[PDB]
């Protein structure tokens, strides 16, 4: 039937997913040389089977990517009937346009590599730009964390009915307006010009900074100040993907957030030990559910407006 | 080396403008439309071994225009043109560039694929609805900007421009307007139709310039104008790079409060201007001419991105 | 299992087909802008399913083609397991060679577009040139109207046993000789040189002009005269595809045909109201049968010599 | 720039004729045949950065010839030739260009695909069995005509040519013969083997010229000749562009009533002519030379289509 | 379900395989012209079916290859759901590198042709270089004769426990060392410098020359002498593929072999009548078993270390 | 015409050496590494219409190096470089070039595919682990040899070289060492780790030169050296073209009996040499420079294969 494999040493999300599906993760024999040259050997037959490979959260993005590509390749030439890549946080997603530079569109290159490696289907969560689906010719299911975020908001913020959803940048409006309209509240936008400007009403309201991902957190931390200076009562930040590299964890601990909420598309345990503002939404059920439905020719649309 | 430039359809205004600036006559193409509007095209001269540029027409009917373009590209390729560049000022189906939570086609990717399979080696276009659309191709795309021309026109036609506001008609236009606002060094603001219009940012007692990449039926831009007046804007202008202007069309602009409505001639505006005094056109033929010339010669087209 | 969708507002043939299969046409949400820019949204899940899309007979060939391409694309990126295009009258089929001109081979371009859009299989009727199957790399089933034509002939023409099958042009010999041999009668050929020449025996025989398609009908009408001048008793014309654009319907009403017979690969109702010489063979059963057999891994060869 | 011309096999007559007209020596290629007639090829000189033309051999054995051609194209491509054109006077498997109501391969499409994947950038050929075969490629194909040469030979060798008939041996040859007949301004007629031969059109007391694109065993052309005499033709000639001439071969032509049998040297005829006085050859090396020269130089090869 | 067809007139191995599977070989209608131009027509429907085509051992390698390619193509455009090529001896396998020459890599070209013809899976035995799997992007199962060879050795050579496995060339070490280690014996290597040198211990031991294929047998015959001159007690040669072209059969009959063992990947009956040193290992069961397992999504790994 | 040469990473030693020999400065590329070591690259100058050579870095981390290379190739392609050649002295994942009886990836094929899809038009490399790897590409690959340089160094540094033995550390290195041994006109021998080391061929009282294409942890080469001494070799040298030298690394070489250990600078050796007196480097920058120069100019790079 279905076989789930995990990208690498991070079984953490893949193990949660396989559990929810009533499955054990398939056997994979890994060997890493010094140059980090990745070795893989699929430890069981996948001949004739529909395979799902869940990319690791091991950290080193180029290592994780190659490993995934290599396992996809190994499964394909081992006669897997189909191979689906489950990539909760899509690598190089922020590199999806030229922006008036002689820049690679590396998210396209990544889509191309996944295709030539032999992927038949992609399942991801909150593509940084939804245009990235168009970077492929194979089907992509781009799951939303929105239902889970709206639920977390209604359950953890007393004042959600009078709050303002804030975008930390110009290109995040659509996302926050969509959330503001669902909750039926206000929205506001920050724009960095080196000075931030705020448009929209946050005074004496709870402010919720919503974004797809936080990396170094320079931006969100500064946005929280700005929001407080403009009269917000308190500030939350909710990111789908919690990268938190560099001084993020330090920037967060010193920042005036009530809480910083992220999904577990990227593993957060280590990060949480050193940062108590962080709360995690488990998205394994959504991913597990999408895999389940996909395999069964069932509908996945359900998951865009609802949490399993 | 030598190049050849052909025009799609019998919109030859842009095409003929372009060929003039380059010191070329438009190539000979013989065009009959059969029965069901089945498109016939025949290249009236040899293109063997030549670098061909086909400038997409402006015959309004988007599927006719697109098929004629594809058929010309094809006819040239199998006639042993050494290279074929499609020049497409207004990229068809550009608005259809994501699923947006629906079982929708990503038609702009279909179009990129069709141009590619038709044999296009290179694409020149202006103000792609989303920059990620370049990523829909594996061939090089040059995405020209009207921005410099617009900035120039704003400074040379709006006296109170130094304290004006640049306004986006919707949430998704944020990035466009903030880039302009930042360059003029003025304020920006955004409108959102709640799913009544809401305006965030200030416009009271200042000229408001609605800026958008394209306007079709103008229902959105014309509402925004009212709200902008309701909000206390002195005068409201509307600036679109692509003036599709159909249906309720020029009706709405007249019965609307725009001081002026500026567009480029990426789409033919001659007829529309007859029934609309408040419409003005920035000629972009020079930019496209210059992009073609430079492209062919190996010089930096990128400079055009910031200058006129 | 199987899902049938119709290209557009013409459900007329697609509805006949779905009926014969015991099915309702799937839900499709269509929106058309002014520029005729086609919008589609598949109104139900097609995930995991074998989809058949039947191209419209809405008239505007480039509109119908793009619409089809767009629905194919939408179904594919919605994870349809397979998508088959049912294209009773193949667009641009008459543009299938260069013919000593710098001409596109647009039927190849059309095959390429259908392929890149994501079609896995084509089902068509009477390709204008059977070489067009070679324009694809995917499987094509090219159904023949011949069995249905031979049946109509045996049942509507008393004198069929002593009739002559006439080709209106040089490149139609094979088709008519094949029909003449099946019926065991004579065949004859018209060739336009601006004068028509007839070779073959039609004197005191019923003459049946057989062709794949009639468009403006200039040719067939003139052939009927010629046949009568050469002594044919009466003349019928039988075309698989009844385009009948331009002055066809006028040319037919003034022409000396006993009857003009066409299939419903193209809708004929409107055309018949204004032309009483026209009779229609329903080919929905054949198409319905091919779809049924294809889906079931059954044999379709049956249909080439026999009417379901 | 410079080009290099290589010959397939040790048929070097056409190849060497061609290279002469171009002032070139044939490139050095080392060729051993192993065991199972496994083909070995080695390019005896650098082709790096060069425009290569490989002229397909005439070693009779069609699969050996085709593999040798593919292997040469490949060897040149991976040796960094900048461009490779296959010159194939007689396109192999051209008769296998449709299914014709059978579970048959479309082998001419297979061949086009194999040439393409072998790395051919361009094809030059003469009298494709069907013009649609150009459509089997995505690369440019130039399909040269023997027609002008044939027309010239007919006028210069048949005294009663002004009142002669051009006759097709079968139904599918109609278009070929009517094009010739129309240019000579004479009569045409067609033969059909009923599925006994039937002749339509007149030939009594006039010279009849059987014209075909190719003759293999000559069973069809030789029967047609009898019937043509039975019908009262004065003298019968046979004119084929491709003289495959195998098996019953030249036997049949001798014991047949042909005044003459004309062919081109797209296939080597030297040996065949030994055992056949009535055979004559139009040399086509000049046309191919001229097509190559012009191709390389960017001039109009199309003129060759009508002239010699 | 599954359908087996045979490449050509050699049903000999294909018939053995179909028997072992409980199947009759599918019907194929073949016609060969003089030029050996191959004609095929699949004599039954393959629509929706998983097809296996077993390449012939008819002798003429280019004929066999084209025939296979043509049947693959015919099956694909006849809507076979899948087509697997069973190619016991992979053609042009010895042409898999440039080797400091301007040589084709013809095994890659062969892989490319098989791919464009429409093969979804390859099943072969003992690729001359296992890198050849990488020449494809589709799955390849490369079966080993090793288990069958080790079994033949243990059962036919009393002294196998004290024998030496010898490679006839430098590039055969891995193969023989692998066999020597399994049997737990010595290995030795011949290297041609025009003089052969032997490294390794063969004195007073039985010597077993093991290789993937023998063609003209010049090398193996000379190696046997060398081995005897160095003190081997007697010499066997075991090749997976017995080509035995040219003077092989004469070279073998005059050579000092105890026996020459080959599989029936290539038919040996005729060859054996004229050479009594030859013994044949039947590998039909292995191939039959791989087909059986593949179709059933079962594991094939079994067969690499074990004989069915 | 002009070319441009860029370097991967901040290993610029080889790159800068190469550009010197060519009289060029390295192109301007701006490189930041984000968070997860996500690679940012920006071409600091126009490459429009230029022939670009990107020299892969030596930053050790193989997946970082490979992604940076792919991203540069991509950035150049979409910036309208007319041609992009990847220069990759040490081909990553080259050891992963077959399955070897496992459900293993063929990662070197994945890599070839990724380079191809990234847009590489041509590959220049040195000493491919297996020559068949060229077959993994459809684009031209030039595989340079260190052999001439090694042969030169052996003759100029080993006094007793005329009666020395060339030794392979394993069974698969046979062909490499016999080619060298044959050219020096000396003895060869081979080592095999029984699956204890076995040595076949003689080395007693003669200098033994271990030759390999690459050494990683040196466990194999360092054991072989012991056995070589145990066997009675006078002095043992080790010669690898690719000195990866990781982990137990230079430790082992020091505590091993090598007179010297020679490597090329396909990989940076500066740091390694600090902790290893017995290491020496043959500079190969001249070969690569010369291959690039000649490649660009259309001259025979093949001469480099045999000479220095
Ligand atoms: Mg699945
Ligand atoms: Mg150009
Ligand atoms: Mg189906
Ligand atoms: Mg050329
Ligand atoms: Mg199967
Ligand atoms: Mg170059």
């Amino acid at each position: 039937n279905i076989k789930i494999f995990s990208g690498s040493s991070h079984q953490d999300l893949s193990q949660k997913i396989a559990d929810r599906l009533g499955l054990e993760l398939g056997k994979v024999v890994t060997k890493k040389f010094s140059n980090q040259e990745t070795c893989v050997e699929i430890g069981e037959s996948v001949r004739g089977e529909h395979v799902y490979i869940v990319q690791s959260g091991c950290g080193e993005i180029n290592d994780n990517l190659m490993e995934l590509l290599i396992m996809i390749n190994a499964c394909k030439i081992a006669s897997a009937s189909r191979v689906t890549a489950v990539i909760p946080c899509f690598p190089y997603a922020r590199q999806d346009k030229k922006d008036k530079s002689r820049a690679p569109i590396s998210a396209k290159l990544v889509a191309n590599m996944l295709s030539v490696a032999g992927a038949d289907h992609i399942i991801t969560m909150d593509l940084h730009a939804s245009q990235i689906q168009g970077f492929f010719d194979i089907p992509v299911d781009n799951l939303y964390a929105e239902p889970a975020v709206l639920k977390w908001i209604r359950e953890n913020i007393s004042e959600w009915r009078n709050c303002t959803i804030v975008s930390p940048d110009a290109g995040g409006a659509k996302r926050v307006t969509s959330i503001a309209d669902r909750l039926n509240v206000d929205f506001a936008l920050i724009h960095k010009e080196d000075r931030m400007v705020l448009v929209g009403d946050v005074k004496d309201r709870v402010a919720i900074l919503v974004d797809d991902m936080a990396d170094t957190c320079g931006t969100i931390c500064h946005a929280a100040d700005k929001l407080l200076s403009a009269g917000a009562t308190r500030v939350y930040a909710i990111l789908t993907h919690g990268i938190f590299s560099g001084p993020a964890i330090s920037r967060i601990n010193n920042a005036c957030f009530e809480a910083v909420v992220v999904t577990n598309t990227i593993p957060q345990e280590d990060k949480m030990k050193h940062c108590s503002k962080i709360q995690v939404i488990d998205i394994s059920m959504i991913l597990a559910e999408a895999i389940r439905r996909t395999h069964n020719g069932e509908s996945v649309s359900y998951l865009f407006s609802h949490v399993p």
